[PDB]
């Protein structure tokens, strides 16, 4: 989370100004006035949360789910994007299905020996699996996935015959996806949309015929199984193609949409008869939520020639062949505000009344439960590692988190900065805005922190707007991978309040390849010390989405969304998951701390695991990397930074005594507040163990250096604030969130403030 | 903004930082002209040797609001 | 519960409480319940499941190898 001036936001978060979504900079800040209105309505739904396992499992093969998986891993994987992955899949499909000699060997690994298929007899000496290893001996995939699926295909056609014997199970986790963003991602979605039928044709048709030729009872089959399989499988590859270009089909349908949206001349492009409203594309006229796609479309590219245009087509088929209707992906689909139904909102602020502090945010989780495991692997190959939870720690650490959910009630937490608003009087107001006030998005942090990219660097990248060109396919674009969502954020809850629309193409002087965002008249109070666009007249019109909110009521969020950990152990007690690795090793930390009793050190430390009381050291337990909370606590941390900076500056001059004590008074309980909650972090499960062992180490150190004489230090306040805050902070260190610098900075905060109490306790 | 700047000037010397002391009544109208001065020169209209005149004429009278605001 | 009282008689495993607070600290029963346990868990205590050189006996036989002068 960060902040920016309202009047100067283009001079501030210039990239974030939506005008930036277009190549606009100019003397002019886009906008103007023009024409055609329609609230763009019905946005694609909420891909957030909803994490769960899925089962690849059966060779009966559902292409659909597998597609979902492809996009899933693709975003989650080591190789963007889905597109190239689909190419690679087709390559593999050639190398396998279109490469018959393999199949001879496969049947050879099955019943193969001599005079196959050993007449009418059964005998299916196979785990599904053993086939999988044999294919693993064949061409490696960077991303096997389908390497399972091809086996699944082997099962599907060998299912009618007596080789159902192997049947085990296969499992894989989801992966959270954003708003969801970029049209390139849609490109992935449409090629995947092809995969739905690029694959299913081989996933289906198949054969009920041949049992195993029958030929009572059925049947002998030399290479004939491999024969009938592959040659048909290759044939299935032939009908598969999808023909139609990925980026092209989206480019065109987007073209027709955006120029439909055009107030300035559609010209030869136009609404027409069967050119449009073909009992579906008009439903897209209702799906105008995917707006922004046109934005980057001109931005990522430029002119959007329909090139395979035709005029019968399309219409005809291509818009019909649009992805969401083929429904792969976290492409999701829904009405309006439900995606906004996780938007916080607090006008706060006063007298002016509008501007100095108006925050937004999101309601969120703390299902405390979090898990860890051994990576058992019945056979070496890749990462098909079975794992079982480690409940003995897994519960109590989660139990350790139980108060913590009552702590940092993020909604209530927002109230914190809102409370700051009255600081500092008195009223400005025209001379210096206004303020960002608003963003502090848990979502933007988690989206990037999930890849451990650290979002915070991306933040400033949206401050200046321009990307800092960290040229690497998993570096630079990933930053931008967020920025899209970031824009995608405000627009959606800029829908509600208000369905005001349009705007114009804003050609400027260069160059008319198209350039049209959206406008929002909303409705207003009669005073405008906020927004460069003075246009108070009745209401702002308005060029940029945020100002609507800037003129918006606090409304106070409905907002309920809060995720949940997947059950995992109940299934991986049977079957392997594959986001692993990712989840990592993973066991810090040795948090030593000093106690400077008069002119002496007596630093102590402790070896994580026995805080849990378990013994001894564990080597290979594997905690996840829980998300969500990181964003909260970070926001909490950084916002404290905003806090003490503001207040300290206030006492530095404002000015005028009646206020200074107020803030410096204010300051105190702020810290005092945190003080209190920090004990809840610790001495209440399980950091009491921490203070316990610390006392042990320190007194025993007294004895070891000799005297325990001075060692009254199990006592009061100063040492107690020391050890306690250290403790809760410490289990918090054992918590996988917030590093360490936050710790020293935190004690840096309390240390001037006062500490006093004596609150303990 | 100009008020923001001179309030910043109040922060110049540390004792005349004692909050705003301009605002009562006369000052507001007295600086109200300044808006008419930006509207004057380099609004793209008036040519100076003008506010000059206006200054002397605004000195000619009590002005005040004269009421309103 | 017709057994934990036998543990009331097995209070020999004293010292376990000693290091228990020492090795650790507070001994919250956490899965406490109140029906449980009782119920099953003390029943499910080890010595009754008899693994180990956990061994079991009356009093002094373990002392019956103590010299004294």
């Amino acid at each position: 989370g960060f902040n920016l001036k309202v009047k100067d936001l283009n001079g501030s978060a210039r990239g974030l100004t939506q005008a930036f979504a277009i190549g606009e900079l100019k003397n002019q800040l886009s906008v103007g006035a023009l024409q055609l209105p329609l609230q763009f309505t019905r946005t694609f739904s909420a891909s957030m949360t909803s994490e769960l396992l899925w089962e690849v499992g059966k060779g009966n093969i559902d292409p659909v789910m597998y597609a979902r998986l492809f996009f899933q891993y693709a975003q989650a994987g080591g190789a963007l994007s889905v597109d190239e992955l689909v190419n690679q899949f087709t390559e593999y499909h050639q190398s396998t299905a279109c490469n018959p000699e393999i199949w001879r060997k496969l049947t050879a690994y099955i019943t193969g020996s001599s005079n196959r298929a050993i007449k009418a007899d059964a005998v299916g000496k196979v785990p599904p699996t053993a086939i999988l290893e044999q294919l693993r001996t064949l061409a490696p995939s960077e991303h096997e996935l389908f390497h399972h699926i091809t086996t699944d295909f082997v099962c599907h056609v060998l299912s009618p015959l007596g080789f159902i014997l192997p049947d085990a199970a296969y499992v894989y986790r989801v992966g959270r996806t954003a708003t969801y963003p970029n049209f390139y991602a849609l490109v992935d979605c449409v090629r995947a949309s092809d995969l739905r039928r690029m694959l299913t044709a081989l996933s289906s048709v198949d054969s009920k015929m041949l049992q195993a030729t029958f030929k009572a009872k059925g049947a002998l089959a030399p290479a004939l199984i491999s024969q009938h399989l592959a040659n048909a499988a290759t044939t299935a590859f032939e009908r598969s193609r999808g023909n139609f270009d990925a980026n092209a089909v989206v480019s065109s349908v987007l073209t027709i949409l955006g120029r439909l949206w055009s107030p300035s001349t559609p010209k030869e492009l136009d609404p027409s008869a069967r050119l449009r409203n073909t009992n579906g594309i008009d439903q897209l006229r209702s799906n105008l939520a995917l707006f922004i796609a046109y934005q980057d479309m001109v931005k990522q590219r430029g002119r959007a020639e329909v090139i395979f245009s035709d005029e019968e087509l399309s219409s005809t088929i291509i818009p019909w062949f649009i992805e969401a209707m083929s429904e792969v992906s976290p492409f999701k689909l829904r009405p309006i505000n439900e995606t906004t139904s996780y938007i916080g909102q607090t006008s706060a602020i006063d007298h002016m009344g509008q501007p100095s502090h108006v925050v937004v945010y999101e309601d969120w989780q703390f299902a405390k439960e979090i898990t860890a495991f051994t990576p058992v692997k019945l056979a070496n190959n890749s990462n098909q590692r079975f794992l079982d939870v480690e409940p003995g720690i897994s519960d109590r650490m989660s139990a350790t988190l139980a108060p913590i959910g009552n702590t940092f009630a993020v909604s209530a937490f927002v109230k914190n900065r809102t409370a700051v608003y009255e600081a500092v009087s008195q009223r400005g107001t025209v001379n210096s805005n206004g303020a960002e006030m608003t963003l502090g998005f848990p979502s933007v942090v988690e989206r990037d922190y999930a890849l451990d990219r650290d979002p915070m660097v991306a933040i400033a990248a949206l401050r200046t707007g321009i990307v800092d060109e960290s040229l690497e396919a998993r570096a630079s674009n990933d930053l931008k991978r967020s920025m899209f969502n970031y824009y995608a954020a405000v627009m959606h809850y800029a829908v509600a309040h208000n369905p005001e629309v349009v705007v114009s193409e804003h050609q400027g002087v260069a160059a008319e390849q198209g350039s049209l965002y959206l406008v929002w008249n909303v409705r207003t109070e009669l005073r405008i010390p906020v927004g460069y666009n003075a246009i108070e007249g009745g209401s702002i019109r308005t060029p940029e989405p945020l100002e609507a909110i800037a003129y918006n009521k606090p409304i106070q969020p409905s907002e309920v969304l809060q995720a949940k950990v997947l059950d995992l152990a109940n299934h991986t007690t049977s079957i392997h998951i594959w986001p692993w690795h990712e989840a990592s090793t993973e066991f810090a930390y040795e948090d030593a701390y000093s106690v400077t009793i008069r002119n002496k050190r007596y630093t102590a430390e402790v070896k994580e695991f026995e805080l849990l009381g378990l013994g001894q050291r564990r080597e290979r337990v594997r905690i996840l990397k829980p998300t969500v909370a990181h964003a909260i606590i970070q926001m909490w941390y950084s916002w404290f930074v905003e806090d003490d900076r503001t207040l300290a500056a206030a006492r530095r001059t404002s000015r005028d005594d009646a206020e200074k004590l107020a803030i410096d008074g204010r300051r105190m309980q702020n810290a005092v507040t945190l003080l209190r909650k920090i004990e809840m972090i610790g001495t209440t499960g399980i950091g009491a163990s921490a203070v316990h062992l610390a006392q042990s180490r320190i007194v025993d150190q007294m004895a070891g250096r000799g005297l325990i004489d001075d060692s009254s230090d199990l006592h009061v306040g100063i040492n107690r604030h020391r050890i306690r805050i250290w403790a809760g902070l410490a289990v918090l260190q054992m918590m996988g969130l917030l590093s360490r610098s936050e710790a020293e900075a935190l004690t840096k905060v309390l240390g001037d403030s006062n500490a006093l109490g004596m609150v303990v306790a």
